[PDB]
């Protein structure tokens, strides 16, 4: 065994001998080798998966060097090591697959000529992992990511990579605990790689092209996949609301709403003061690239407000925040609710209504932001609440029709899901989908 150094999370932090933190918006090994981290002038800070992470643009200016302290220094010259860090790749367009398809460019690379070391590199929708050894023999891993971009790991979603290495054995890439690519390394000699890790996109022909990274991360060992599980969802804290990117959930900005259990289906409305219910979103398909999406950015645009003054206006969502939901509907903002004794199915699953105002009605509104299930997925669940705080259900659908209207899934508040919790997919998870330039429908 060629491994460094009972408990995961000790052997986790023991193993480690780089680690890159941002606090007080300064980048910094936090391992204890103290490793010293030089920031280039357009190397930019950015949300991360818990804080704040790295975002490189495609330019000279644009890089974060480490250079490793004496003490770690030829730690993978012989031995075996993980990376692991969060990655964040925008949905490439049609256009630039067929322009830059081809162009492989590094971001991660401890290669310096012949360039002995490794390296974390893209090609059009490919990860690559690339060892060679002094005397330029190669070992690769290509991970061709899912054709299905609503569903694909270099498709604008935070994403946490690991990519073990066993020098006895084989390297294995894996992607959010999940094994995607493997190969064997053995045959391979010393590994003599720069003096310095550059976190940089280095021959990327796309001049728009970028990436975010977080929590870089080396191990002096070869991590097993109970442990990379571990390590995983270690940084999924439950406390803060996150959007469909990955990233803080944010009060007073627009979302479109996608079930998870129907992620096909977009939200509509009937009309104001009426009910919602789901549609099926348009696609986009391309065989001559083996790649398609369900369309984003088309239904009601919602936003989250604070029911009452919070912390210190903090501008993201935290589970447990008491809310107020509202469509924007042609410029004009209405709230969200159940009218006391308003149409519900079976009186249990209360039909919500958008910009209800019948005089003399109470109309509950008061929303609770939750993440009760599902610490993987990047979704989010909602409480109604009546005048009584008694729970009026968590927001989610239920089929059947309202008046001579065709048979619909339309959303509502039951208090049913509770019982269900347990499930693999459930009605009343939710996906909160800001635009962002990472992802443009072709
Ligand atoms: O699958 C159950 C179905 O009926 C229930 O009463 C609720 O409306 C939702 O849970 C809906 O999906």
């Amino acid at each position: 065994n060629l491994d460094c150094w009972e408990d995961i999370d000790v052997i986790l932090k023991k193993s480690t001998i780089l680690n890159l933190d941002i606090n007080n918006d300064i980048i910094s090994d936090i391992s204890g080798f103290n490793s010293s981290v030089i920031t280039y002038p357009d190397a930019q800070l950015v949300p991360g998966i818990n804080g704040k992470a790295i975002h490189l643009v495609n330019n000279e200016s644009s890089e974060v060097i480490v250079h490793k302290a004496m003490d770690i220094e030829y730690n993978d010259m012989f031995n075996n090591f993980t990376v692991s860090f969060w990655l964040r790749v925008p949905k490439v367009s049609a256009s630039h697959l067929e322009q830059y398809g081809t162009n492989e460019y590094s971001i991660i690379s401890s290669m310096k000529s012949i360039g002995s070391g490794w390296s974390v590199s893209l090609k059009g929708n490919n990860l690559i992992w690339t060892l060679k050894d002094s005397a330029g023999e190669v070992r690769q891993i290509t991970f061709r990511d899912l054709p299905d971009k609503f569903n694909a790991y270099l498709a604008n979603k935070w994403v946490f990579i690991t990519i073990t290495n066993d020098r006895l054995s084989s390297a294995n890439l894996y992607i959010n605990g999940v094994l995607m690519g493997s190969a064997e390394i053995t045959g391979l000699g010393a590994i003599r790689e720069d003096n310095n890790i550059t976190l940089k996109l280095d021959r990327c022909n796309n001049n728009n092209q970028y990436v975010s990274i977080d929590k870089f991360r080396i191990f002096c060992k070869a991590l097993n996949p109970k442990e990379i599980e571990k390590l995983y969802t270690s940084y999924l804290s439950i406390t803060f609301l996150r959007d469909f990117w990955g990233n803080p959930l944010r009060y007073d900005t627009e979302y479109y709403l996608i079930p998870v259990a129907s992620s096909s289906k977009d939200v509509q409305l009937k009309n104001i003061t009426d009910y919602m219910y789901l549609t099926n979103a348009p696609s986009y398909t391309n065989g001559k690239l083996n790649i398609y999406y369900r369309r984003l950015y088309n239904g009601l645009k919602f936003i989250i407000k604070r029911y009452t003054p919070n912390n210190e206006i903090d501008s993201f969502v935290k589970s447990g925040d008491f809310i107020k939901l509202y469509v924007s509907y042609n410029n004009n903002e209405h709230i969200v609710g159940y009218p006391k004794d308003g149409n519900a199915f079976n009186n249990l699953d209360r039909i919500l209504r958008v910009g209800y105002n019948a005089p003399g009605i109470p109309l509950y509104k008061k929303m609770e932001a939750v993440k009760l299930r599902d610490l993987k997925t990047y979704s989010v669940q909602l409480k109604l609440y009546d005048d009584k705080n008694a729970s009026l259900g968590l927001v989610g659908t239920h089929n059947g029709q309202i008046g001579n209207d065709p048979n619909r899934d339309i959303l509502i508040a039951s208090n049913w899901y509770f019982n269900h919790l347990k499930d693999k997919i459930l009605g009343c998870d939710w996906y909160f989908v800001p635009t962002d330039e990472g992802w443009t429908n072709d």
